[PDB]
């Protein structure tokens, strides 16, 4: 599913991401935009052989099991395919584990390079939330 910007904001809010560990909703929307262009089916392979999955591009080296990333962990205890669902619950629940891991949203390289230190509230302006 390709979300609309406000539709995704609402979904994320309902799943407890607004201000989760102090990151306002626009941060999450901004990271999704640049990670996946709001497409839950996005996948991208990394140079190390791991793959990033879903709307928040969660990596198989640490967070999910895809059966093809040797020596990896599965810290969210989920098949990576669950991250591609139109239902974002598994991506959000896993993102909450990731953002709590020490480095905050800096875990998402696109957040650090494209969202951090920008007016992220712009991403939810105009939405009914
Ligand atoms: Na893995």
């Amino acid at each position: 599913k390709v979300f609309g910007r406000c539709e995704l904001a609402a979904a994320m809010k309902r799943h407890g991401l607004d201000n989760y560990r102090g990151y306002s909703l626009g941060n999450w929307v901004c990271a999704a935009k640049f990670e996946s262009n709001f497409n839950t089916q996005a996948t991208n392979r990394n140079t190390d052989g791991s793959t990033d999955y879903g709307i928040l591009q969660i990596n198989s080296r640490w967070w999910c099991n895809d059966g093809r990333t040797p020596g990896s962990r599965n810290l969210c205890n989920i098949p990576c395919s669950a991250l591609l669902s139109s239902d974002i619950t598994a991506s959000v629940n896993c993102a909450k584990k990731i953002v709590s891991d020490g480095n905050g949203m800096n875990a998402w390289v696109a957040w650090r390079n494209r969202c951090k230190g920008t007016d992220v509230q712009a991403w939810i302006r105009g939405c009914r939330l």
